[PDB]
């Protein structure tokens, strides 16, 4: 209901972990459970890659058709783009509905 | 300068006429060329095939570009359809350039 495409078996889930390493143990036997540990974070790369398959236009529509476009005139920024300060921006919500069909 | 692809060899001049067809010439023999014909006209069909090579775009613009497009808002007749009256128009000249590239 808040759209996209309903699956059975989505793309399946990802866990990672940073496995937990202990600090020194104490030299005397102890059987419970180490609460102390080497303060410790991860980092790396993450690649994605998704093939998506396309359904053309076919049609016959004589007339030109409404389509997403840049607004041509001037602003202090770029539309998707960087700010002056770094901060990436989606300025406005963008769904997939242009071109039109016959019902 | 007007615009469009010059050529030392372009599309061939294509020439057509009506035959002229003589009214009843006199009996008796008259070297004049004969000015009296029949009225006469001709209709048919007219194909021209073209086709057109395309180079496609290869940018990797990040923020979307302008496009040309027609305009949602709501008007008594539909940009390049046919009038009340069955007349054709088309109310802008649309130019090529619309996506970018680097210089």
């Amino acid at each position: 209901l808040m759209g996209g495409f309903g699956m059975k078996h989505p793309p399946p889930q990802i866990l990672i972990k940073n496995t937990p390493v202990p600090a020194d143990p104490p030299t005397a036997f102890n059987k419970d459970k180490l609460n102390s540990f080497i303060t410790q974070y991860s980092t790396g790369q993450v690649s994605v890659e998704i093939e998506w398959e396309l359904q053309k236009e076919n049609s016959k529509r004589w007339n030109p058709e409404i389509q997403y476009t840049s607004n041509y005139y001037k602003s202090n920024n770029v539309e998707f783009a960087v700010n002056t300060e770094g901060v990436y921006s989606e300025p406005r919500p963008i769904g997939t509905r242009y071109l039109t069909r016959n019902l």
